[PDB]
């Protein structure tokens, strides 16, 4: 069937409050594009301290969906306390065999291990919105690779 699933829930949220925002309906909006496909392995991750009320540097609207989320089994929040988010997404994707959801292509991580970077090359699944419309590439890669369609699943 379908390759596990795992988005970068700060990406996603960053990008749909137009880097200004923690919007979490950017989440919501994705997890509901891929579950709509059929999709049913997918994880997103958000740290923790997103739970914690707003400062005037962190902005943040529509909280609540991080814990409704999380009550579905979708959403696993990464520790923090008073950052460890992109080593999560890279390491259960690439270990899960599955494909990331993100507009940040972890150059740090990239030059750690030279497997991480070219899974990255291979399995990163970038993506616009347009209001609230949630939009990947249908050729994920050019066409050096897979459409969209078979880019998500484990086999054409």
């Amino acid at each position: 069937d379908l390759r596990p699933v795992v988005i970068d829930g700060s990406n996603v949220a960053m990008s749909h409050g137009n880097k200004e925002v923690f919007s979490c309906r950017g989440i919501l909006l994705a997890v509901n594009w891929f579950l709509e496909r059929g999709h049913t392995d997918i994880t997103v991750f958000v740290p923790s301290w997103r739970k914690e009320q707003p400062r005037p540097d962190v902005p943040i609207t529509d909280q609540h969906i991080l814990r409704e989320l999380e009550k579905k089994k979708i959403l696993v929040f990464t520790p923090s306390r008073r950052c460890y988010d992109d080593r999560f997404i890279v390491k259960l994707a690439y270990e899960s065999d599955g494909i990331v959801v993100s507009n940040d292509t972890y150059r740090d991580l990239q030059g750690e291990r030279q497997e991480w970077k070219r899974f990255i090359e291979e399995r990163l699944l970038m993506y616009s919105f347009v209001n609230d419309k949630f939009m990947p590439p249908d050729d994920p890669l050019g066409r050096h690779g897979p459409s969209l369609d078979n880019f998500l699943r484990k086999k054409p």
